[PDB]
């Protein structure tokens, strides 16, 4: 019978909370036995020394192992056939959830001058963006409905009880803002809520709904 | 059942009001925790000497950090010829919503006084696009009613009710226009509405409706 | 139940009524700020010029800007590295809407005069393409029902009533007639019209159309 | 519901009764207001040395005008180091269709001779196309019943009453005969008739009938 | 019939407790007779070395036997310009599964001194991860549940009856954590709960549901 | 044509139409001081079909 | 050199000759049914130097 069809976007943006780096610890032995527990070993040196930094044991994450050998190769001295093993080198990857933004600059140190490597990575997150997601959905719907009004009107027709609801699309995600998206975004975005800015992320919903026209 | 399948286009053409721009600040350390601090204030310097051209507060948002590390990268000294760290780089965005054109020279050149940009995206949206999309849709709709009846007229029918509308088609993005655009942009312009021209934000809203055949 | 569907396009070509100019502002002057003062200035001294001209305010529209940072680059005795900002283009274009065409020229060679650019970049069109559009659209309707009428007879059958009209096609484009579309343009001509030109702009509508057989 | 659905098609080949010649009149002058007075008159000209060179009327078309910058391009010796304008090139395009094609010869090399162009490249039609493409579509459908007619024998079963037709296809440019086009056309032809040669337009048809069974 | 439909996505992570080795013993003869009874031979003693080194029956496979004839090949002093058969090599894969994950030291070592092979490459299982695909599932579903409550209060209808739950979609292998594949992860993880690092195995999971209206 | 219709096959296995006419140029080389060609004239041709029938 | 020698250089440091003319063509375009181009005019510079003296 008679129906009207319309998607519509929703749209919602958000700073960041936290940041998360993820810090791998290696060190290395002439074999495996050593590297793992050399590894260990120091592995619990560090988040002892984050722990006392100021992160509690809610914020700290390890696991995934990871070894592998390590050569020496061929060269002028050479007479060694393509590489020999020398040793092992192992590390497990260990994550730490820095909550209070402004205290990783401290913290992000403090995983260098420990070994590990790796800056911050610009990982900045929120926790909960269910709420900031979930208000892109409720615009998103509340948009497509006043879609539908207006189509309805320009065609003279009155839009009736709604019908069929659907977001199946790939799931809201926290895509963030740069450079290359700069106007595609401020364009697709909410009008007099604040303005919006580079480095935030950006949750999108779009849904489809089907209203009987009469 | 009989009926008539038509695909309306409407469209609508504006004038950029606002004016956003990106612009972000850095500044640098030895260190993180050092200089993240060193962009901390350095940003409220700048948040500041923009209220004092006077932006809004409504006007102005921020976010977003990157830290990475700054390298010493070799060449005929060099060594260890890998480049290593001797310090760390933020930066943190900030925009600004200007309104009002010609009074936007003013807080552009505010800029290269204090660093923060080199030429700027410039990038303009306006002031309700909610607006003139909602119109080029009314316009579209009405279009398409419109075509239906050339073809049932010609054809001895009579026109009858909407029983379809939808537009699922992906939601219109403001589009301003290239010398490629040139003549393609021509034609779907509302005949002896103002003529179009370059620069404009160009919204198209595509739609489809099904009346009944009589 | 019984039915003969065809599809049909009938297509419709006149030689154009008018030109469209884009034109552009070249000032430029070492801050933005009067850089675009020096442009609305330059710009509204064209203006006047345009008017007394000969040309309308409906005939003639404008607005968009961009001020893109002037340089200096390497070479000789540049010590310098890599680039700095010595300056700002600011330029804005406008829009010049010529109805009657033995004007055309007049005009161009003020664009040449005073101002302005390269341009016209042969910029032609028909005021309302609309009228000539709907005619291509009713030709192709009866070229349905003319093939359909031949098929019926070749079948034996005769038609009903029209159960189905749609045109879902994209709407139409004024593609120009030119060399590559020579023959094939020449191809689509309805028979004994006046011949086409080259250079001469072609409408084209395709439509599908479905009978009852009697 | 029991059908046989078969595809038929039609052929139809032809010999060019006409020639239609593309031409363009292009003089040029220092500024465009004097381009076109320039070729307005070269025009008037022009036409008139056709009409009395033996044209009808009916047989003449015009349109496309076309202005073209005309510049210098740097050499040994020369500035701007660069292309700078000097004037403009402004042309326009007369077809003409020779009736009688055995007149082709006095029609053409008088058009070498007022300088209008070295083109005229083979374009050859047939003005009334519409009744060859007509039959074409009768020996489609016919043919269709002929298949339609042999499959239900061939399964032991009744041909009936004819319940869809259709032509949904992209209705027949006409066919010049090309080299590798060569026995496609032999291949593809009426059986008992007279053969075919290059240079022929021909026009197929393809046609879709569904006949109920028994 | 009035529904809304969504898709849920369930979310998990983990820890390997397991390595799994895979091993080949190759030895070679100038004949292929005695090239497996001479693998065959050197197997059975290091399968045991296995056995005593700790590792239960449950633990440990077999199976791909591969014969490869040995060639020499052209150089400067040889013949048949070419290569020619000097022998055969073969080898057979044991696979070994090491639980209590802390004792792949113990046990790769080992290894590398029965001369076996110089691979085992991180490889890492969960050997209950049945169970965490389950989980992994429930989030999904419910998250399903969350979305359709979400949507129904926005439009203001009556979430109902769950009429259709469909995963057709390819099971989910488990997910080492990669590099760039790092913040899809955090993106993508559940809300109010303890952090994720590489080398963890996450599982998802994405279900469609669809519940009727009211 | 009329060199067939002697040489064999009827009126029904022969067949004409598809005049095609070109310029004839002359191309620019060592003596140029030509810009590009130049028409020294035409050329012209017709298709002819022709049936064999009796393929020996 | 009228305007230079009211510019304020003296006889001695101006310099001419070199004359150069070449054509100037319409190349061919979509509106082509021009073969290869046309001569629509020529186009002539001659050479002049002038030495400024006192750098400044």
């Amino acid at each position: 019978p008679a129906r009207i069809a319309v998607t519509g976007e929703g749209m919602m943006t958000a700073s960041p909370d936290m940041a998360i780096l993820n810090l791998s610890v290696l060190r290395q032995a002439k074999t495996a036995r050593e590297a793992m527990t050399a590894n260990n070993e120091a592995m619990t040196k560090v988040l002892d020394a984050m722990k006392k930094a100021g992160i509690e044991d809610r914020d700290l994450q390890t696991g995934g192992i990871d070894i592998q050998p390590i050569y020496v190769y061929p060269d002028d001295k050479n007479n060694l056939k393509e590489p020999t093993i020398t040793g092992y080198s192992v590390s497990t990857s260990l994550t730490v959830r820095v909550r209070e933004l402004a205290n990783v600059g401290k913290i992000l140190d403090e995983s260098v001058t420990l070994g590990v490597n790796q800056g911050g990575d610009l990982n900045l997150v929120n926790d909960n963006p269910s709420a900031v997601i979930n208000e892109a959905r409720k615009r998103a719907v509340a948009n497509a409905i006043a879609k539908a009004k207006t189509l309805a009107d320009a065609a003279g027709v009155g839009l009736g009880r709604v019908v069929e609801i659907s977001e199946l699309s790939r799931p809201p995600m926290p895509m963030p803002i740069a450079r290359g998206q700069f106007r595609t975004m401020l364009a697709a975005a909410p009008d007099n809520s604040v303005p919006i800015a580079a480095g935030e992320n950006s949750y999108n919903v779009s849904v489809n709904v089907v209203f009987e026209i009469k």
